[PDB]
């Protein structure tokens, strides 16, 4: 059921690499800021029984349902294991807020929260914009049961990823909940059909690093992941990629000398029937052009496993670039040059 509603949610740029906004938990509400992750489907938040011996914990906003009186209890044991760690927690269920849409949800209270990565973490939680099939514990995700709702001019969801300013005017990031954001693209959207239902993956047909680098020459797959801060391929792949650009690896990054950032070849993921590329300033942090300084490279490797990976990951790094239209109605993702 479709109806006439586009709701959106103002985002916060924490340094380029976090995006979140915030929702609202319970009666009264307790406000969150959380990721809207296309690369996962369970919503979670801290939560007030997680042993404050989980330093991030101390650190974060902690869900309390014994200051809610629209809460459900459930109990169901929780485990989300991601790429970048686990959190573990129960099930509980809850009205949230998102953009001024009421929903009744089933969410994780996280009460394991590891320091490493979450002391790094501006944002609270997550909500998992993934589909029903990778949902753990089968709860239904949010966007699902806002769907449900029959409110949404349009089965579809939308983000925009500013540059990082520092100017207090500067707009972080945008999430369209139901459309898109015509003030915030330019042209028209090119569409890429999803491999299969349950993913935000895509095929991509070829990597090019300038003119005579090459990689995934006989196709591979583009995770399209919202919660991930830079673009990713596999170890073997970021090797090549990395060799063709004249960087050195680091424990968790990749560096170049930052005067030679400028000089860089352009990378393009050739993704459907269009060329997307990201030219030196797309994906290196220019934070100066020493030649006795090192700048981090906005893409890493990460070997993602089976059933989604081995994979490529189009993180912020590639949708700052590229305003990203996610269509549930068609299994399509929609692309536009960000503005
Ligand atoms: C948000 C994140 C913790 C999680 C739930 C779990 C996870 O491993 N990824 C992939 C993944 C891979 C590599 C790095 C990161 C990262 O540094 N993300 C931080 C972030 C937060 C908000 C927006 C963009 C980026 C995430 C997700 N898609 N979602
Ligand atoms: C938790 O929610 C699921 C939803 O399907 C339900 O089947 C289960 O019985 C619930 N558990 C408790 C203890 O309420």
């Amino acid at each position: 059921t479709l109806g006439n509603t586009t709701s959106s949610v103002i985002l916060t740029n924490y340094m380029d690499t976090q995006y979140y906004g915030e929702i609202g938990i319970g009666t009264p509400p307790q406000t969150f800021k959380v990721v809207f992750d296309t690369g996962s489907s369970n919503v979670w938040v801290p939560s007030s029984k997680c042993s404050r011996l989980y330093t991030a914990c101390v650190y974060h906003k902690l869900f309390d349902a014994s200051d809610s009186s629209s809460y459900k209890h459930n109990g169901t044991e929780l485990t989300l294991r991601y790429s970048t760690g686990t959190v573990s927690g129960f099930l509980s269920q809850d009205i949230i807020t998102v953009g001024g849409i009421t929903v009744t949800q089933m969410f994780g209270e996280v009460t394991e929260m590891p320091a490493l990565p979450f002391m790094l973490a501006e944002f609270d939680g997550v909500v998992g914009m993934g589909f029903i099939e990778q949902a753990i514990g089968r709860v239904t995700p949010i966007f699902d049961n806002i769907i449900s709702q029959g409110v949404l001019k349009e089965d579809v969801f939308s983000f925009y990823y500013n540059r990082d300013s520092e100017n207090s005017q500067s707009l972080g990031g945008q999430i369209v909940l139901g459309g898109s954001d015509p003030q915030h693209y330019e042209g028209n959207f090119h569409y890429i059909n999803l491999i299969k239902t349950g993913v935000w993956q895509i095929q991509m047909k070829g990597v090019s690093v300038g003119s005579s680098t090459l990689l995934c020459e006989d196709g591979c797959l583009a995770l399209v992941d919202t919660g991930a801060s830079y673009i990713s391929g596999s170890t073997s792949s970021i090797e090549k990629l990395m060799e063709a650009l004249g960087a050195k690896k680091r424990l968790f990054d990749y560096v170049v000398k930052c005067n030679e950032g400028p000089t860089l070849p352009d990378i393009s993921f050739h993704l459907g029937g269009k060329e997307y590329t990201l030219t030196s300033a797309d994906y290196v942090f220019q934070e100066s052009y020493s030649s006795k300084k090192l700048c981090t490279l906005a893409i890493h490797a990460m070997d993602i496993p089976p059933p989604t990976g081995p994979t490529w990951a189009l993180g912020a790094t590639f949708i700052r670039k590229f305003y990203t239209e996610f269509d549930r109605r068609n299994n399509r993702i929609g692309f536009a040059l960000a503005r």
